[PDB]
Formats: C-alpha cells, sequence, structure tokens
C-alpha cells in the first residue's frame, strides 16, 4: 500500500516527465522546423503520451531521431527537477491544506 | 528548470490527492457504500487533476470528507516523497536504456 502508492506515483512521474520533454522539444521545433512541429502534435493525437513507453515504441517506427531526443531531454529534466520535488510538494500540500481548512472553519 | 519544476510539483500534489481519494474510497466501499458511490460520480464531475477546484466543489456537498482527504494526502506525502527521486531517475535511465538499445542494435 505505501509500496503500491510509491510505485504508481513513480510511474506517473516518469510518464509526466516524458510529456514535459515532448512539450519542450515542441517549443524548440516550432521556432526551427515547424514542419516536424505540426507533425508531432498530430502524432500525439493518434497516441496518448500517458502511455509513455507505448508512445515511444510507436514513434520509433516513424521518426527515430525524435525518439532519441525525447529520451535525452526527459533525463535532463529528471536530473534537474526530481531532487527538489519533496520540499516543494510537501510544502505546497501544507499551504493548500491550511487554506481549505480555514475556508471551511470560517464559514 | 523552474517552470517545469513548478508544473511537476502541482501535478504531483494533485496526484497524491487522487491517491488519497482512492484509499478513502476503499474504506468507504466497506463502511459506507452510499458515499463510495457518491464519491465515484463526484469524481466524474470534477477532474481530480485540478485538486483545489475539486476540494472546493466538494465543500458544498461533503465537508467531513474534504477534511479527511487533506489529512490523508499529507500523511501519504510525508511517507512517500523521500522515496521518489531515486525511483523516477532510475526507472527513466533503465527505460532510456531499453528504447536506445531497441532502436540502435535492432535496425
Amino acid at each position: 500500500e505505501f509500496k503500491k502508492v510509491a510505485k504508481e506515483t513513480a510511474i506517473t512521474l516518469q510518464s509526466y516527465l516524458t510529456y514535459q520533454a515532448v512539450r519542450l522539444i515542441s517549443q524548440q521545433l516550432s521556432e526551427t522546423n515547424p514542419g516536424q512541429a505540426i507533425w508531432l502534435g498530430e502524432f500525439s493525437k493518434r497516441h496518448p503520451i500517458q502511455e509513455s513507453d507505448l508512445y515511444l515504441e510507436a514513434m520509433m517506427l516513424e521518426n527515430k531521431e525524435l525518439v532519441l531526443r525525447i529520451l535525452t531531454v526527459r533525463e535532463n529534466l529528471a536530473e534537474g527537477v526530481l531532487e527538489f520535488l519533496p520540499e516543494m510538494v510537501l510544502s505546497q500540500i501544507k499551504q493548500s491544506n491550511g487554506n481549505h481548512r480555514r475556508s471551511l472553519l470560517e464559514r
């Protein structure tokens, strides 16, 4: 149960950081190769990013450069961002909890 | 990578909320099935992805539960956050590893 939550949250995160990496490569490409940009928005239609491994495995058939870029960018975001997540989220949850508690125990 | 961190922490905050609602939903299916059904179709009306809007909407309907979610989401966060950066960083490196190897050796 703590185990099931952790394992599910990590999968979610790995998936989300893939999504962030595609968003980031999309800004880059919209400024440099808008061909391949309109393209990527369209590939994202036929395949849900939420299934990250299936999204990449499917892309591999169509556009091998762009997969490798995605794997590189997602790892960079991961190394930059992950270790900051516990303070920020734990701290945000306290601020949020506090606001909602007040809004409920003032009405 | 700060905008990515902020957007990642908010997704994470909201995901731990979801996960809190999932545990509370399991307890209710046992002790109070009427609420469990309620909570189920509440969750189809208000997307948990927007955590604060969801607790705010729920406030008009069931305030005991909102308070319960907050408590539970904080416990979960305190329990599970410290574990996440290693798991995500390690799953990604491992996953990059298989996709790279599949692409390069197999074509």
